[PDB]
Parts: C-alpha cells; sequence; structure tokens
C-alpha cells in the first residue's frame, strides 16, 4: 500500500554498496589459494559451506531461472577442479561432470549473440589445468576446435608492447594472457588493489606474487560477503546511477526530495573532466557513464563540464571507448542521443556533432536486427528507441511514456552478463512495478473521475453552445494537456483551473473570426469570466489578465501575425494566481528575468503557428524547415533559465513556463489522429 | 420492490426515441407502395403481413379497449382498399366488407368532436381510391356531402399562394392538398424530409418525385424497426418532456436522481429559443411543450429565460396553434397557469400578461362545463385543475398532491388522439401504480406508528401543566406541518424533532399569553427544554437557539410586533441541528447567502400573522389586498435562492427553508374545517 | 467587494415594483465593506457564531427602513401624533442593537462588532441633524484649526 514507498525508502537509506549475485568461476579461483600458515588449507574454507547448499538436481550452477550451458560449463568444471585439490566431498562431482557427458554436444549450437567475456581466452586456460589432475572428460573435440585454434586469432593480434607499457581493458581477462611480468606492471595496477576491478586477475598474480595489501582485496570481501564472491567489486557508483534512471523513467520518484540528491551528492564530488566508470577506483573510463551521468547531473540543476566527451570520440567517430575500437553496441549509443538533446548555445559543438552521428546511425539500423546488444537481454530494450528517435525532449508530454515505461519494462526477470551472468535486486524488482502500478494506477482512477465532473460544468455554463463542431473532443483534448503534466492529487486546484480557463479562450477564438474579429461584436466579453466560481485567494486578479488579453485583439485588428503566443501569457499568468505565487518582489533580477522569460514564450507560438499555416498550405518544405532551424535555437536557450539557477526564484514557478510551452509543441508534432490514441491510452485503459 | 424499483430504472434507460403503436391507415398508405427494384410485389411485404395476423375476428381494425366508428371507418375503408388492390388473400376482404354495411348505420348519429385531426377531409380522399375497386360501397350517407361542405370551406379557409412562404401545421394531414407547385415545397421540409415529420405526406411522395432522402426514413422505420410505420417518429422530446412531469407528479422520483439529470440535458441539448416541439427537429413549434420544459428547468435549477414567449401572445391573446386562432384545450392553458406560479421579478410582464389571460380564460369554463379536450381522452379533467386553480403554489405542501394524484391517473386507462387512436407504453403504464401505491402503503406504516409514539411522549414528559386548548387536534396538525415535508425514510429522524419543539414553543405561548412574560413569571425553562431525546451530540446548541428565543421575548416584551418571527429561524436552526450538517468557512458570499435568507422568512410569516389577525377581525378588504399584494412580492424574490444551480450553499440545506415557511404559510390561508378534510384523507382514509 | 454591489444591485428589482425604499440594505452594502478593506475574516466554523452574524444584521436592516419613513414624514408631518410615535418605536429597536454590540459573552472580535455600530450612528446622526447644523458641525471640527 503505502509501505511500498517506504520499503524501497529503508532500500535507498541503507546504500553502502552494490547488489550483485554472487558468483562461482570465481569462487573456484579465490579456493584453489594455500594458506600462508599452510595448514589451514584453503583460505576461506565458506566457500565450501556456499557451494555444496547452492546446487540443483543436475549439479549444475547458475542461470536458476533459465539455461545457457556456455557459462554453465565454467562453473561446473570449475568447482570440480577446486574440489579435488583439497579433496573433500566427491559425492556429486562425478555426477556432475556425467551431466555434461550428456551435454557436450550441445557446445556450439547457442547465437552469435551470447559470446561472454573471457570465452576463447580465459575458458583454455581452466583446460589445460584440468588436464593437470586428468579427469574424465573429452579435451579434443570437433567442436572445441573454434576456441582451440582461435584462442591465439583473437590474442596473437594484439601486440604485447601496448600491454607490457598502456593500461587498457585487457587487465580485466588476465588468464589468457601467459609469461607476463609482475615487477613492473605493478604500477599501472588499480587504486584500490585491484586488476581491473576483478578479483580473478589478482587470484592469477597473488599465485605467483603474495601481494599482502592485495590479499586484504579479498579478505575484506569475505567480510563483507561472509563468505563467497562475485565477479566483479565493488559497483558505488555503477549502482547509483542505474537507481535514479529508473526513478525518474518509472515516475515514482517524486517523493525522495530528500535521497534523490544524495546520491548526486556522491557524483559531484567524484566527478572529473576525464570521466568516470562503474567503480571509482578504476582508470580506464568509458562512454556509458560519461554520457548519462551528464543527463542526470544537469537535470537537477548541477553545472557539468560538457566537455568531457572530446576524449570520447575521434577523426568524426564517436568511438565507446579510450583507446580501443568497438562494435557499436545499442546501450552507448540510446543515452548518448538522449543527452544530446540538453543543449545550451553557449556549449561546445561536440554535442553538437554527436547528435549527427547517432541518428545517422539509428534510423538505418531499425528494420534489420542489429540494435541488439552483446551484454543484456531484457524486455523491450529497442521499442524504447524507436520512440525516443521521434519524440524529441522538446515535445514529449512527462505523462505519455510513463504509461509506456510500464508496458517495455520486464522488472527482475531481465539478465545482465558478464563473466558470469547475474541480477541486480536494489536495480531491478518487482516491486517498483507495485509501488507504480499502485500510485500510477488511482492516480488514472481519481482523474477520470474528474473529467466526469468536469463534463457538466462545460454544459451547464452556456458556454458549449457555439464554437467547434462538437463539444466533447475539445472536452478531452483540453484537459489532457491541462493533466498530463501536473499529476499529482495536491495540486487539482491549479490542474482543473488550468483546464477551465483552456476552454474559455478557444471557444471565444472561434466566435471573432466567425463574425470577422472585433469590429462588428456588440455582446460584452469581460462578462464570461464571471462562469468561473468566485473564490477569494483566485479570482481578483485573475479578471485582469482577461481584461489586458481583450486588447491584444483590438492590438492585432488590421495586422496580420497570428494571435496564439499571447493567449500563452494568459495562461502562465492565470496559472499561478492558483499558486497564490507573487514574483519575489525586492530582488530586481527576479523581476528582471521573469520578463525575459515572457517575452521568449510568447515568441515560440508566433512562429509556430505561421510554421503550420505555411505547412497546411502544402507549401515546400525549404522554409518549414528553416522554421524548425529557427526554433531549435529558441527551445534551447529556454532551458538555460530553467535548468541553471540564473536568479532566486523559486523552481515551482518555473517549471510552469516550462510546462505550457512544451504543451503548444506537442499539438504542432501530433496528427489529429494520434493524441487520440494517447487519450485512449493513459486515461482509460487501466493497468492491471 | 426491486423487481419495479430497478424496473423502472432499466426501462427509462433503454430510451431510445419512444414507443408508440402501429398505425392502421398510414400503414395502408405504405403498403401499396410497390418495389422500385424490378419487383413484382411490394416493397415492403411484412407489414401487409401485419394487417393479416394481428386483426381480431369481430372484422374491423383500430384500438381494443374503445368503440368509436369515426376511427373505424378510416381503419377499414382504407385497410381493404390495400390488399384487395394487391390481390393478396381477398378471402378476408368479403370478412371485414360483409359487416361495414350494416354497421355503418351508426355514424349518422354520432359525437360532434370525438372525430379523429383531419377525418373530415380525409375521407373525401378515399372516395376517388374506393371507387378504383368499386366494391358494394353506399355513397348514400348524410355525412358525405355534408363534409364535402366543409370540404370546400377548406378550399376556402387555405391560400395556395401564400401557402409556400412560410410553413404552417396542416402538412400533417396533407392528402386533401393536392395539384400543387413540388419544387416551392422542396425547401419547406424537415432534414428527416417528411412534412411536419408526418410519414402519410411521404405517401403523396411517391406519387411524384422518388427522392431517396424520403425513403430512407421510412425504410428505416420498418426495416429497423420490424415492420410497419408510426403515426409521428420520432418522439424524442415528447416521451422525455412528459415523463419528468408525470414521475415526478407522482412523488417517488427520488431514487432515480441518476437518470433525470441525464435526460433534462438532452432536452437542454436540443434547447432553442423558438420553442421545443413534439419532436428534435421540427419546423414548426407550439406554446404548451414550450411553457412545461420551461416550468420544469427552472424547477431544477436551470437557466431559462421568459423572453421567449413573445412568440404566442396574439395582441393580448394566447393560443395553442402558432398561427391560427382555433379553440384549443385546456392543458395548454393549464400548464402556463402552472408556470406562472413561480418566477423572478427581473423578467418580463408577459407571465403576468399570460397569468390574467389564463385565470380569466380559465374562470368561466372552470363554472360551465365547457371542457372540451380536443387532444387527449383521459380519466379527470376539470377535477384537477379545481385542484391546482383553487390552491395557490405558496400553499400548495407536496403530500396534499400526491394523495390527490391517486385519483386520476389509470395507467392503461386513458387513449391518446392522433390520426389512429394510439397508445403510449413508457409513461402511460400503470406498472409504476403497483409500485408507487404500494410505496404510499408502506409510507402509510411509516408514519402510523409514531401517532401512537408522540401520543406516549406528550404524556410523559408532562407538558399540560401548561398545556394549553386541545391537545389531539394540535399534537395532530404540528404532526401534519412536520410530515407533510419530510417523508424519506432515512431521514425520518429529524422529523420528529420538528413536530416536538414547535409545540413546546406553543407551550410556552399558552403560559405568556396571560402571565405578560418576563415581568411576571419567574420560571427559568433553560433545562426545560431537555426532556426532548436529548445527545451529546448536542452538547450545546439547543441552548443557544433557546436562549436568543427568550431574549426576543425579552426585549419584544411591552412592543407590538409579531413574536413568531423569532420562532420561524428557530425551527430550522433546530431542524438541522437534528440531521447533522454544517456549512464550510469559505468564501464572503457563503455567509451572505445564509444572512439575507433568514430576514425574509423573518419578515414575511411576522407580515402573514397580520392577515390572520385581520380576518376574523373583520375589517376593510383594502387592507387585506394591501396585505396580500405586499405578501406576495416578498415571495418572489425568495423563492429565486432556493431553487438555484449558482448556489454555494448545500442542497438540502436549502428547501428546508422553503418547507417551514410552507407550513406558515399554509395554515393561515386554510380553516380548521377545510384541515380535518386533509388529515382524514393522508392519514386515516388509506390507499386500497 | 464587488459581489455586495452585485447583492446590493440585485435587491434593487426586488423592491423594483414596491413602496419601499433602498435603505434597509444600503447599510448591508457598507457593514460588509468595512470587512473587505481591512480583511476581517468572519469564523464560522461554529454553528452559534454564524447565527448571530446573521442576527447582527437583523437589527439594523429594520432600523434602516424605521428611519426611512420617519425622515420623509418629518419633512412632512402629515401625522403629527405618529411623528412622536415612530420614534418611540424606533428606540427599542436601537435598545436590543446598543445591548449586543456592547456585550461581551458572544464570540466576535471587538473591533468588527463597533462597525455595526459605526454604520447605523453615522446613519441615525443625519436623520436628526437639520441640514442648517450638518455644515455648523464641519466647518468647527475640521477646518477651523486649534492651537
Amino acid at each position: 500500500t503505502t509501505t511500498m514507498i517506504d520499503g524501497i525508502r529503508t532500500a535507498l537509506r541503507s546504500i553502502g554498496e552494490g547488489e550483485i549475485s554472487i558468483s562461482a568461476y570465481d569462487t573456484s579461483l579465490v579456493a584453489l589459494l594455500k594458506r600462508l600458515d599452510g595448514g589451514d588449507g584453503p583460505q576461506f574454507p565458506s566457500t565450501i559451506d556456499w557451494i555444496v547448499q547452492n546446487q540443483l538436481p543436475d549439479g549444475s550452477w547458475g542461470d536458476a531461472s533459465f539455461f545457457m550451458m556456455g557459462d554453465r560449463i565454467m562453473s561446473t568444471l570449475a568447482c570440480v577442479v577446486a574440489l579435488k585439490s583439497w579433496n573433500i566431498h566427491t559425492d556429486k562431482c562425478e555426477r556432475g561432470l556425467l551431466f555434461i557427458q550428456e551435454n557436450m554436444w550441445r557446445l556450439a549450437h547457442e547465437e552469435e549473440d551470447w559470446m561472454l567475456v573471457g570465452f576463447e581466452i580465459a575458458l583454455p586456460s581452466l583446460l589445460d589445468m584440468a588436464k593437470d589432475l586428468d579427469l574424465d572428460i573429452p579435451y579434443d573435440e570437433p567442436a572445441l576446435k573454434a576456441i582451440y585454434a582461435e584462442r591465439e586469432r583473437k590474442l596473437a593480434k594484439i601486440p604485447r608492447d601496448v600491454l607490457h607499457s598502456m593500461p587498457t581493458t585487457l587487465l580485466h581477462s588476465l588468464e589468457g594472457m601467459v609469461d607476463l611480468d609482475w615487477e613492473k606492471l605493478l604500477k599501472l595496477r588499480c587504486l584500490d588493489g585491484s586488476f581491473h576491478c576483478s578479483p580473478a586477475s589478482t587470484a592469477t598474480a597473488f599465485q605467483q606474487t603474495g601481494d599482502q595489501k592485495c590479499f586484504e582485496y579479498l579478505d575484506g570481501i569475505v567480510k563483507k560477503f561472509n563468505g563467497g564472491v562475485p565477479c566483479i567489486y565493488p559497483l558505488d557508483v555503477y549502482e547509483r546511477l542505474w537507481a535514479v534512471d529508473r526513478l525518474t523513467r518509472l515516475g515514482i520518484s517524486r517523493h525522495f526530495t530528500s535521497e534523490i540528491e544524495d546520491c548526486l551528492d556522491y557524483i559531484f564530488r567524484n566527478w572529473t573532466p576525464d570521466g568516470l566508470a562503474h567503480t571509482k577506483n578504476c582508470p580506464v573510463k568509458d562512454i556509458d557513464d560519461t554520457a548519462m551521468g551528464f543527463r542526470l547531473l544537469r537535470l537537477y540543476g548541477y553545472q557539468v563540464d560538457p566537455c568531457v566527451l572530446k576524449k570520447f570520440e575521434k577523426d568524426g567517430k564517436f568511438f565507446c571507448l579510450h583507446g580501443e575500437s568497438n562494435p557499436s553496441s545499442v546501450t552507448p549509443m540510446y543515452n548518448t542521443y538522449r543527452a544530446s538533446q540538453l543543449k545550451f548555445p553557449g556549449d561546445d559543438g561536440v554535442l553538437g556533432r554527436a547528435e549527427v552521428f547517432c541518428r545517422s546511425f539509428l534510423q538505418d539500423r531499425r528494420g534489420s536486427n542489429r540494435m541488439k546488444d552483446k551484454w543484456a537481454i531484457a524486455k523491450d530494450i529497442p521499442g524504447e528507441v524507436e520512440y525516443a528517435m521521434d519524440y524529441p525532449w522538446k515535445a514529449s508530454l512527462p505523462r505519455i511514456e510513463t504509461r509506456l515505461y510500464l508496458d517495455q519494462y520486464g522488472g527482475s526477470g531481465d539478465v545482465w552478463i558478464g563473466k558470469v551472468l547475474h541480477r541486480m535486486t536494489l536495480f531491478c524488482n518487482d516491486l517498483y512495478l507495485k509501488a507504480a502500478k499502485a500510485d500510477f494506477s488511482n492516480f488514472q482512477k481519481e482523474c477520470r473521475v474528474e473529467l466526469n465532473g468536469l463534463r457538466r460544468w462545460y454544459l451547464r455554463s452556456n458556454l458549449e453552445k457555439f464554437g467547434g463542431t462538437d463539444p466533447q473532443t475539445t472536452l478531452m483534448t483540453s484537459y489532457f494537456l491541462a493533466s498530463a503534466n501536473i499529476f499529482e492529487a495536491n495540486r487539482a486546484a491549479e490542474r482543473l483551473g488550468w483546464a477551465r480557463v483552456a476552454l474559455l479562450a478557444d471557444a471565444v477564438s472561434s466566435h471573432f473570426r466567425r463574425i470577422g474579429g472585433p469590429k462588428n461584436s456588440t455582446s460584452n466579453l469581460e462578462e464570461l469570466i464571471s462562469l468561473v466560481p468566485f473564490d477569494d485567494a483566485y479570482s481578483g486578479s485573475l479578471r485582469e489578465a482577461w481584461k489586458q488579453w481583450l486588447m491584444a485583439w483590438t492590438a492585432k485588428e488590421s495586422s496580420q501575425e497570428s494571435i496564439e503566443g499571447d493567449t500563452a501569457i494568459l495562461l502562465v499568468r492565470a496559472i499561478e494566481i492558483f499558486g497564490g505565487r507573487h514574483v519575489l518582489t525586492g530582488q530586481r533580477p527576479d523581476l528582471w528575468e521573469y520578463s525575459q522569460l515572457e517575452q521568449l514564450t510568447s515568441s515560440i507560438c508566433c512562429k509556430l503557428s505561421r510554421r503550420v499555416l505555411a505547412q497546411e498550405n502544402g507549401e515546400s518544405t525549404e522554409k518549414v524547415e528553416e522554421i524548425d532551424q529557427q526554433v531549435d535555437l529558441e527551445m534551447q536557450e529556454l532551458t538555460r533559465r530553467v535548468l541553471q539557477g540564473c536568479s532566486a526564484i523559486n523552481r515551482l514557478t518555473r517549471e510552469t513556463f516550462l510546462h505550457v510551452v512544451k504543451s503548444f509543441c506537442y499539438v504542432a508534432y501530433c496528427s489529429p489522429e494520434t493524441i487520440d490514441s494517447h487519450i485512449d491510452k493513459v486515461i482509460f485503459q487501466d493497468v492491471i
């Protein structure tokens, strides 16, 4: 009920470190260690106290909600070569490798998509030491003549100079590389002690170089997890970004105003002009973390340098990694195109050069299956992308996709791959949906009785008579854009009062052209403003805006520009009376930048409505994308005042300036068919 | 009864466009119309199937519970000149033509004006198509040239030329009008195309001009309405406008408040300034259907206007018809007496000009037996209007109007007038009488058990130490005035609060009628009220109204005003706190609705008691008329505030102000010998 | 403010054809107006207090009309018997009005109750002060300076 929001709070009140599934391939690699005394033997025999309980009837390991033997082989032969060194509990290995003989012909049958890290590289390092004990296993195999022969055709191409002088990503999987040096390569480590944040790449060196200061990397893991080891630790800032990236896309984050910035507190201290990574103590950066942080650092309003992308592109090619090539997966280029829209005109042109890459990169790849990822599997990854390419940030309502994000999100039925596949429950649950399919569902419930209540007032106050062809389609259109922006149950008085004066100014806009302007109108028009009920805290200064609005028609008598943008000054000034909020009076730049914001908001809709008249004449395109090349810069200049804290006017009045003008950008970018779908999706058809 | 209480709901929510009987004369006019697709027989064979198989073996056609051959010859002679003409089952032609020629002698001695509309002009239209078949038709009858003389006087009462400049109501029976210009007719039809919305016009249309649009109308009401033609379709603004007039007059409408709101809006969706017809799209409109729905909509807080009644004032006259001055029935003028009872002083005086007409129109024809009802046969014409005219709206109680209403309605016991004696089955069903009279029957036990329940309270509380004149008449009349305004069973509790605390104020009146007041009585009477059924939910609430009332007995002592101007505010102050509903703080007009209301009722009953202190004193009627014309004007504004839709004050808190002065306005206009004739009816002489 | 103007304007059409004057609600136009310019909101969250603010307008409005036919007969004196009798009906309606404003066992604030006293005292004094005297009061209080 309400405690589901409490449970995520207590799952966020205690953020120490990551929630990752405990792995088994490196559990054999840590359990294969002699004691420093040597009498105790294995160092942490809790690993044996974990394996003989975490097991299924075929003796197998891992993907207990799936089936993939290509990783499961790497935990079924590793667990038995750890079971014959100390040579305890020989009861289920002889059946646990006998099942592999049943499926030693099921090896080469998985697709090109699932090729794990260390596959042709780190797996033959298991096999030649498996036969060090010479257990009953088919060594040669005609299916294995790919990982055998093209072992070298993966590794002999990289030079031994660049791996003995320069730090690159090959320090994670290092068992496949042999005859290396330890004394000259020990100054190119990670910061906490690891070799690229993987304990196997410590344990491959702890056997030759017993670095006691690196023993405390593993000893700290078996103390914190109380036995057992996962494949990657730590994941502190990988945890933080994927927490909040789900939260604002799901739409439950607005209860957590204390907590949401607290993650952003840890990022702004560790932000650098070079980049950031999965953990903080890793040198080799990438593209994902620099990009997706910037879309979340800038959004809540922290000034963040937009020049970090200059490292991660070269020669007109935006690479996924520093110093190493990539067959470009979608999971960089999705969120790289997402942060390619929050731009300011004062920024560097590298942000311009990114979106001219990804749109050329993602438009063509929609037909064939090149949009798949080699590192994930989930319910709908590409379905989000086709929405993001055609619905930009400038015209998206903040409610339409929040309904659609439910229809694309699997939850904890989605698995990440690595060396060993795993899940993340501080990140994905079946509970974030339970919070979302509770509060959004009753919001969908509690708002459709409001339009039921908003119906009859329109049909009783004598105003429905004239205007359009039918009242009902204008009634549901005017409440959609007036409630998709403000969606919480405490500001309904602003919400419904918006939608009323929305329907007031347009049926009288219809009435003036039907008589030909205000030259031959005789009925008094300042008395229609009283059909809104009298309240004391609101309706005093409300009527002052309608009076000053009336003379814009006498101003636009015999002058042939459109009259849409000045009607936005109705909405942007009436609504704040329903919030009872002045500007802060005594501060003159507060007086200034409100007026500076009022001008540009009135200036978008002159450009937009003239475009709609220019396009519906069937005129050519080389002028109507010029209007798109004219309002692309008056949209981003609107953002710099909103996002950056340009003066001390409180944020509450600043969302609404953007909340009105995005709605007018939405009407002029959706055909009259496709909004009638979105009305039918988010309002009526209930979730569960 | 849940079969019947929901049974009205399930029947009155399946409202199509009415349910009326199949005609026997218009169905004859469409049966002779053949196919047009190169066929052999009729276009509509299932209408002649309804002709063949419905018939009652007495020989005639028409209605079942009436024998007026003024209807039957239109139902026989037109019907038998069709199926013989198509030569389809002429076996039953002699079956019908046998009994006519020896029973058509009764046509000579008929009644003057129980004749069908357009009977005297459509029967000579049958003669040229009867001698087309030339059966043994005895034309020798004095009802033949005497209507020929009326026919050529109807070729002298209708004009040819000026008729095309404006439509008139004779387009419902236009078979007596032939050989005219038809492209001048084409711009004189409604959007159904059928002239005066009647199917008989289109039979003449397919002799000249094969328009598709006058065909699909007739084809849809046979092929989708399952054979046979009605007399006028549709009937949507007659079946909704009268069923709300009938069901609310029963008084059992309280269980249907979800439903009466909707059909009233379809009245308002069809609201026009030039009136409301018997159908939705008629190009001609009446006054009686106009000035009835006007009255009902004002009685439910809607926004109406009586400025639309300058369109039937015939220079100080009124008529049912728009252009002609024919002698009408009483029910146009009966309805305009109902609507001119209540008004607001911001209007035209046309309702004054009509009420001085509608009294003086009905004043003489009450005194004689001139109760001619030309368009409706019903049970009790003069006795109902004798209740309506000889009892005013200011003293019209909601229960001495429903107890009398179980006397005049029959349900199936009516028959309606059109071109065919037809019937309705929706609002002319007596199935409600198995419910509503049983609702009064369980109402009668719902008031009987508290007759004795307030007898024993008068003894056990012992108020007879200063009781007064006569208990059993005055305990009853206090409960007559308390049960004649609140009778819903969920609110049966606070009704007993009314009749109880009223007599307490009558008791201390009989204490202070002769002992002066506070200057001779040291009696406290503070906690002496608390012999009432008393809760802590009335923790102080009765005491502050009490001592303020005794302060009026203190202050107005040795004055000469009425000491019932304080009792009137006291009762509703007592009634509401028994019912337990509070006002909000709200805006300033909300108490301004309150504080202007309580001045009006404190002025009227103080004014009203002057007349009771004048009639028995026997003074001049100039003072009587100058105490009546003043007390009517205080009423005429007062009724607006209790009957608006714009009231911020709560709904049921409003009409309680109306109810208590209604009892004050009643008993000043009645005698004790007319009052027992109401007491023995609504309490003692039960139904059934 | 302007609804009380609208409530005063609709009360014109109440006595549009009647024989009364507009004085019995001109004060209600003014006793409401001091609460506006001043923001003095009433607390009707309790039932007996709203029963008193309604009752406070009961006393004033009858006085204003009983003074109205007083002064229009005062210029005439067509019934000199009732001239010394209308005002002996008036005073014992003032006698109860000046009770409830002066007393304190109510729940209304102190400063807003004498506003009821302030309107009728401005109203009653000009009914008893001749036009020869109302000017002779003004000059020697507000124009002819002290010290």
